[PDB]
């Protein structure tokens, strides 16, 4: 079950990156010129976790060469909740689903975005329940 679908150009603020029109499925935006060090807040639209545990994060993601990866986490840097290595798709418009899981805890989260490594764009981001 979808707890929230976040688009990535959606953020309350931001870092280093830029909005770029996506052909992906659905139209839109995504977020491009994410590098090392940038960021992407949600703080501005609180998301609701009904229960402590596990959680599936998806995220929507093109990458002409690979390499890159991120760290998902509450807005301001803490606590992190995961890390998701991001795969070469054989280009900057050509979009693959990846996923992991997290434990959360219940209530009202502020989620955030911190890029350990570039090279890739971001669509959007779901939360979903497992259990
Ligand atoms: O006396 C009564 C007033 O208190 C009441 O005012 C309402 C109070 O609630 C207001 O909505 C607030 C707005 O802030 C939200 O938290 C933010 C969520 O995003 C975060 O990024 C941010 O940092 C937080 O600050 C909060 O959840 C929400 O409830 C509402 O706008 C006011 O109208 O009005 C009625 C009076 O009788
Ligand atoms: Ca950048
Ligand atoms: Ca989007
Ligand atoms: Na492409
Ligand atoms: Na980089």
């Amino acid at each position: 079950m979808v707890i929230a679908t976040i688009q990535a150009e959606d953020h309350s603020q931001q870092s280093g990156t830029q909005q770029e029109t996506t052909t992906d499925t659905g139209g839109g935006k995504n977020v491009g010129y994410i590098d090392a060090g940038d960021w992407l807040s949600y703080a501005g639209t609180p998301v609701n976790i009904p229960s402590s545990g596990s959680y599936l994060i998806e995220y929507r993601v093109a990458s002409q060469n690979g390499g890159g990866s991120l760290t998902f986490e509450e807005a301001g840097g803490a606590p992190v909740h995961g890390t998701i290595a991001i795969p070469a798709t054989g280009g900057w418009q050509t979009w693959t689903t990846i996923q992991h899981t997290v434990n959360l805890s219940a209530g009202s989260h502020q989620f955030g975005i911190k890029a350990n490594a570039g090279g890739w764009n971001l669509n959007w981001i779901r939360i979903n329940k497992t259990h």
